[PDB]
């Protein structure tokens, strides 16, 4: 495995950054291959494929985006809520066609969604709302809750001809500065908080990804999760830049069947390369619970799964044992489980578990974990509590457990607060100047010896995540 986009340790951007550049390349060079698959369960239920090519994909964004450059102008923001099918992506990446900022949301029919669709317009006030035909009656009518002064335009995508993009204009080369979408994630405070994500930041959190779990050509992305989501975007996000297809399900269909998102992962016969998907900790439990094949079913094997990105919060070591516990004898290799540390604010990932090694789980004092520090004791102990790690921080990036107040780097074991740097972290939050500048642009101002910010700069900006953790052993550790 070599990753075609670091030289000397370095990400390199060649062909640029624009992960449209990448798409138009595969649309040339490529353009019969599969690119995106959506597994359709709302009629059938083994699914029927809905799939679009590099060729069909390019061709669907360009008319998209060309429909968009009619109607916006650039620094607008054009929200998402389509249904979860191809069309939501078709309608993500015409966005960034179009040269527009993109607002990942989604249907207000659609079920299961979490989040204020009304707090998060109000504060990127969208020039364009991106949906489809089945789904434009369900957002109008949304819209009318709405003042009238904040009803933009909706815009079908599939309602959009081919031909439109005879009239697409190709954006410049975005800069550092460029942003690409913006990703609304959860939190306490009214004004919803909406992570500036660039072009730069998007294409090297996808690089660090790849190195990470050492995606090459031939390995093909799986997600059910919602795309509104912190890791709603990563897997699809990750084709156009190492040039396989994705494939993905709604949210509902995993929920109904887990065994479909199972099943997709196993090995299919024609493949060259492993299965990378995401899941938090409910959905294994959910796997192992109701998604194991009956008996009489059809071989089952899961020897080819690469990586299933599990974040943010610690995996369980009862739900490692259990998941290994059902698909282990289908073949899944417990490594093939990555506990890992991300948040929007890095535009997605930090830190994973390295290729080779299991979820590492360690037995700490519970009461001195308490204190703030971190020492390993004995099963047996009446202290003793399992504590997973996070494993080690990606390509690129850095972490370092400070004292809040000081920003002073703490050394190894003591609990502190965790501050993270790269060219993956986002450039605020739209329209909190004042947020941005307290989270986003902080000064490491002491380091340890050695330090976890080696290789950063003295003037490199720091984000303040609000996580509290610690370095233990060579393992990131996220305690709060």
């Amino acid at each position: 495995f070599h990753n075609p986009f670091i030289k000397d340790g370095q990400i390199k951007f060649p062909d640029g950054s624009s992960i449209v550049a990448h798409v138009e390349r595969w649309a040339k060079v490529r353009g019969d291959k599969l690119a995106y698959r959506f597994l359709d369960f709302s009629t059938e239920r083994d699914g029927v494929p809905r799939d679009l090519t590099w060729a069909q994909f390019s061709a669907r964004n360009r008319a998209v985006a060309a429909r968009l450059q009619q109607v916006t102008q650039p620094g607008d923001r054009v929200a998402i809520l389509c249904p979860q099918n191809l069309d939501y992506l078709v309608a993500f990446f015409g966005a960034l066609y179009a040269g527009r900022i993109a607002v990942p949301l989604f249907d207000p029919s659609e079920p299961g969604h979490v989040g204020r669709l009304h707090a998060v317009l109000d504060n990127c006030h969208p020039s364009a709302i991106l949906t489809t035909t089945e789904a434009a009656e369900g957002v109008r009518k949304f819209f009318r809750t709405r003042p009238a002064n904040q009803r933009p335009r909706v815009i079908a995508v599939d309602a959009v001809p081919d031909d439109v993009a005879s009239t697409w204009v190709n954006p410049d080369e975005p800069d550092e500065t460029t942003i690409a979408y913006l990703q609304y994630t959860s939190g306490s405070t009214r004004i919803p908080t909406g992570v500036q994500i660039t072009h730069l930041n998007l294409a090297t959190n996808v690089v660090q990804v790849i190195e990470a779990l050492e995606g090459e050509e031939g390995d093909r992305g799986l997600s059910w999760l919602p795309f509104f989501h912190d890791m709603g975007l990563i897997t699809a996000l990750l084709a156009p830049m190492i040039g396989h297809y994705f494939t993905f399900m709604t949210p509902a269909a995993f929920v109904r069947r887990p065994e479909r998102w199972i099943r997709e992962l196993a090995r299919k016969e024609g493949d060259t390369g492993g299965t990378i998907s995401v899941a938090p900790n409910f959905a294994f439990d959910h796997a192992a619970a109701r998604g194991v094949p009956k008996p009489g079913s059809p071989p089952l094997d899961l020897s080819n799964v690469k990586a299933v990105l599990n974040g943010s919060e610690p995996i369980s070591a009862a739900t490692v044992r259990r998941f290994n516990e059902a698909f282990g004898p289908f073949g899944f290799p417990p490594k093939a489980i990555k506990p890992s540390y991300g948040l929007a604010e890095a535009t997605l990932f930090v830190s994973t578990t390295p290729s080779a090694e299991e979820p590492k789980i360690i037995t700490v004092d519970r009461d001195q974990l308490n204190s703030g520090r971190i020492v390993e004791v004995d099963a047996d102990s009446p202290k003793a509590v399992a504590q997973a790690s996070a494993g080690k921080v990606g390509i690129a990036e850095w972490a370092v457990i400070v004292d809040a107040e000081s920003a002073t780097e703490l050394p190894d074991g003591q609990v502190g607060e965790i501050w993270i740097s790269g060219q993956n972290m986002g450039t605020g939050y739209w329209g909190k100047p004042e947020e941005s500048v307290a989270t986003f642009q902080n000064i490491l101002k002491s380091r340890t010896n050695p330090s976890h910010a080696e290789g950063a700069t003295d003037d490199a900006t720091w984000v303040r995540t609000g996580d509290y953790g610690a370095f233990y052993d060579g393992d990131l550790y996220i305690t709060g």
